[PDB]
């Protein structure tokens, strides 16, 4: 229960997947996801 | 040298730690938890 597996989009359509921390904050994972 | 990093641990709690330039992770990672 501590990450989850997701399909993140990004730019002009690239789907990859990625396993995220499934408890800190989102505002704290987009800046490194990026 | 060293580098400062924000490491994330136990339900995302947001800590701060200090780390060297050029010693390898596997040196490090035993003392860092």
């Amino acid at each position: 229960p501590q990450a989850v597996v997701v399909g993140v989009m990004a730019g002009e359509g690239v789907q990859i997947g990625v396993l995220l921390d499934a408890n800190a904050p989102v505002s704290v994972m987009t800046d490194p996801l990026l």
